[PDB]
């Protein structure tokens, strides 16, 4: 019955089920949750673990005595439940000091502070066993053209990531970084707005092997992009270090719906790709239970994330294993797409009259791709109408 | 009076002013143009040169005798006018054989043909003096999830670009490649949909130094992205090999309006950045005169592209040179954004109590960025209201 | 097995399966179809009937002898198959004369011609038994601000529709009009861009009872709008005279995918609403088989439209009939939403201290809406995971 | 120098300059403002007046003694400055009780309360001299399909507006209502999402003459719609009771930038239309100074709204008065667009062989519209490049 177990590796941010429902036009609709109670509540649902921002575990401005007791209580809930902490991250967006950014703030002292805050939490992340450290530069960007020279800001962004990579190397940590793109909100435009921009930026770091992406379903969809396509490119690059799952109904504010909501067909093709590719990291949900809900609806929504992943996994596997689909894939030439165009090499291609001079372009053009039958088989599988 | 001269390097595709106005719901509204007459007509307007697809110079399926006479006539118009041909490209989208792509077609024979067609035109491009060879993979992509394994397709795309780079190296040509991203249309989703995705892909080629981007204003805006930001990232990467200028009114079909139309403020900030950065390549217009127009309106629209570039150039230069704006930039800390965050190095940063333990975050947060005054100075400059 | 029969009332435009695959960057990939063969082919698939533009039945500029033989051949295919023609429409977009519009062309003679062309086809539509006459003003609009005074254009649009309503009244026809909104493409902005704008405009006609809407799934989604919501408003207004079904993957060019493709969840909620409301008109598909397909894929895609409608109909009915869902609807107060707010009347409301002075807003606010559990039941039903 | 005076009728919501900068990912960056100080500060800038939500003048849950003193202090600032209060509105979105809506909440008691809260503030609005009472139903809508039957919700919405119209009639007030559309945010989809949907809904009210629209620039642009077009339709309907001015950079979260920011060309065409139409209501700014700013930047941003309106007013007037533009308008047939298509009547049109049988469609089609020259004259005027 699509019941999750910890071996499914489902994880959740403390800030997700813990979202109090404050939006830019409304006050909180739910009380804050003790992280201890979310660990317990999630473990009961079948989750594998939790993630946190530094401020989602230890309230900003804590004395070290308080910090110690916050951590201690959290550590006991993990031990009580068997939950893990595979990823953590820094809040560089909530406090007003970060109103123009953390790593790319125009104010140099803020940039320095953002790094000092980030490094403190990396140490804590390692202590709690995280393998991935995410950065979402939600305040990096601008509302107006003169406010941000983006060439200078990317210099400042490279600087920061290079320093964090020097730091983890100096400490001998095994943790790796994952940049989480978003195209806008809360800034008018955010730097590194998509998976492609983040991938490209990483290739300009001193130690590129230490940084990957953490793409979020709804964020690429906020640019009207195909999320499964961007995940394929991240996988092709060897850079899918982590993944954020949720739903989004098109180009609008970041909704962070429960996974499977939003674009259901894209959710199907995403799961198909993650499972085909053997992605083995956490299946992490970054989602807000809608503020219409009380705490029972919070946990229902969380359960739904996991349930929908496992239904889509079953339907995609059944699609890929159906001999009628395999035949259709053959009919649509997907096997040909995986064979080299010219393993025979450039000269042989140049000398191959069958590639140009005697190529029958009209017979090739007349050959239908048969993609609509293939896609209606995929639809039939998704809906259990086979 | 904002009169262009060839030294402004303005160029135009033959397919732009030559667009007959056929759209997906309407027939042609203008006759086809002889490329000779467009070269002459553009030179009279002050353009520096023209670009072409192979099929926009030599009709598909020409005998070599016909090909020779087409080229000869074009060459004479160039010589008659002093016009140049700085860029050329391949039509891998119009013919039905390319209905599932050229380089990433599922059919291997089509992929081979696409390369054979591309290489033939590279030789011609070199003969006519082009320094940049553009690729727009407008048919590379899918309408449905099962039709295109994107991992395999990027393998096929890398293959193709690697082969074209082996070819130009083997011939000793100096020409370089520029990939032109577009997120969708005519395919439901197009591969390498944005500047970031193209930049990232190039870093996976055998000879990355040979490939840059040719970003188009309207295409990044079709993903709701900030075009000046993406140009800054391309410039930061050292990869702005060429630029396509036009206008776009938001997220919708590719309009290819005359430059300055669409998002006027973004046009201002683009020109500001190109001129600040000392971009020295062609200012190339990829635009469709609307099909409401007759041939006089075609040439009016072309003239307008150039005029609007030169007005925005003047207003941006005046903005950057105004001592009141310089002071505002200082007030908004843009100078600080250009200074290293931590040239003193990681350890010094770690030991700097002013970066954390004794950082006054409340006083930093209280400091306004003054970006609205800066932006109203930019507005006043753009509108000539100073 | 979700097999359609004519009693399902599925209809298709001749221009849908007959689309030759010409897009704004590519030539045709399929030959044209004889309307006779599409009637036969669709009847074999289980369709109820077909619709046409005047130019999709009789080629533009036909002699009346030719027109007669075209009609005669079509009439025989209808009789041979039992197919019906419930709707027809005018092509006021393909010919270059309509480059600035038909009814709102700036040129008065074109406006007159557009009406003369429209009235000729209304007579033919009546002869073939249509009950609905659609208008899609795809060329009505502008690319630039000065080109179209929209106040004057709406005067010209009202004029035209008023004249067509006088005409059908004068002839004693029973046919009714349906305006099909689209927000853009082929014009930069199209007038009456959404269901709401069309509904509002109709209330300004001389005979409002004669005009409704024909909303198309993909067009409202091209404005990022909720198609089921707009259909509910059209139904609430008593104005859903006809409906166009297809799919659309977000805000981009009009894709006209096969129904069920695009936004699958929205397709579910649409079918739920049409069936709940007892909509009894044609279930009309306005769709393009992708130009990757040959004619077998054309018919596969058409079959898929019908299949997906019938699967979604079954799943929605099962949702609405499930006692667990009924209970959830009760828990989410949907029954309360259908009860008058204040049947007791204004004064009683004013005097009801329970409505303000003694209203417990905190207890009301604390009551969760339970919408996430309700929606996961809807998801479970859609996917057959109950 | 584009200095505003109260006769320009510029108004501002207390919540605009008073926005503390709390966004869905960040805390406040500015303290709250005393409404008294905003009235004074705005009057010094040249504003005509202010508007308020009930909760933006009197903190929620005030004793009547407190309410009295809040009002008294506000009244004295108005008298001290000569500022007016032309519009007011109800906060039916911030308090958690309104998490599923006010007038269309599923909970009947909340719907009753929303009306009781609305009516209390209408009385206060009248006392302070407002002529327009706005409703923005920002919580009316849904995130999921089953949560909201939209047919029932529109019944509940009609009910509420009908009751408020009975109330103001019963009291003999002269105030009129204006519905402010928004397509989404904070709900996933908001009911009456555009100007067209609101216009259409009003025609279903018992007393339609009492309700108009208050369209907001950024909200229609959040649906990718042309704001000047929707204003023209509202003006054509006689329903532009009020207007909200700001800027928006495309399809994304509601930015509420200072007017003239966002889409500058659309701002030009809007002002052109308001001034051409002789719109005489308040020019009301609904805008957020970005949270990067301190209070000096708040007032700079407010000043900028007014400045940009007055620059665009000058440039549009100069466009409309330029004899070269008048000639171009004549060349593009805008005069013809304003002449009836068929004042000669239906029969005369039917009998006019020049309208069909002898219409030269090819010569008509060959006539260019000359819209690009017209639009480059508009551009030259906007930029002061004539
Ligand atoms: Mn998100
Ligand atoms: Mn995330
Ligand atoms: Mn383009
Ligand atoms: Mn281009
Ligand atoms: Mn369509
Ligand atoms: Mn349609
Ligand atoms: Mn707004
Ligand atoms: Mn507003």
């Amino acid at each position: 019955n699509y019941q999750p177990t910890p071996e499914d590796r489902f994880t959740f941010g403390l800030w997700t089920v813990g979202w109090q429902g404050r939006d830019p036009f409304g006050d909180a609709t739910r009380r804050a949750l003790d992280p201890v109670e979310s660990v317990r509540r999630l473990a009961e649902l079948g989750a594998h673990g939790v993630t946190f921002h530094d401020d989602d575990l230890i309230p900003f401005g804590s004395s070290d005595s308080e910090r110690e007791e916050h951590v201690k209580r959290f550590r006991q809930a993990l031990d009580d439940t068997g939950m893990k902490v595979p990823m953590a991250t820094t809040n560089l967006f909530t406090h007003p000091v970060f109103k123009d950014g953390g790593f790319t703030a125009n104010d140099r002292d803020v940039r320095r502070y953002a790094l000092r805050k980030t490094i403190r939490n990396i140490d804590l992340a390692v202590e709690l066993g995280a393998e991935t450290y995410v950065a979402w530069g939600g305040r990096e960007g601008a509302e107006s053209g003169g406010a941000k020279d983006v060439r200078d800001a990317l210099d400042r962004m490279k600087e920061a990531f290079d320093l964090l990579g020097e730091y983890v190397t100096s400490q001998g940590y095994d943790i790796r970084f994952a940049i989480e793109p978003k195209p806008n909100e809360p800034r008018g435009d955010i730097l590194l707005p998509t998976v492609g921009h983040a991938l490209a930026f990483i290739e300009r770091l001193e130690r590129p092997e230490l940084y990957g992406v953490n793409p979020e379903v709804g964020h690429e969809q906020m640019a009207g992009l195909n999320f499964p396509h961007g995940i394929a490119q991240a996988l092709w690059a060897g850079k899918l270090f982590h993944i954020d799952l949720n739903g989004q109904n098109g180009i609008k504010y970041d909704q962070d719906l429960r996974f499977g909501a939003g674009d259901l067909r894209a959710a199907f093709w995403l799961v198909d790709l993650l499972e085909s590719a053997g992605y083995s990291g956490p299946r992490h949900f970054d989602f807000k239970p809608p503020r219409t809900e009380d705490f029972d609806g919070v946990w229902a929504s969380a359960a739904g994330c996991m349930r929908n992943y496992l239904i889509l996994k079953e339907r995609a596997a059944a699609f890929r294993a159906d001999p009628e689909v395999q035949e259709a894939l053959r009919a649509s030439r997907l096997d040909e797409l995986a064979r080299p165009t010219a393993a025979d090499g450039l000269q042989a291609l140049l000398d191959d009259r069958s590639a140009f001079e005697e190529f029958d372009v009209d017979a090739a053009a007349a050959r239908g791709m048969a993609f609509e039958r293939l896609d209606q088989l995929a639809m039939d599988h998704l809906l259990g109408a086979r």
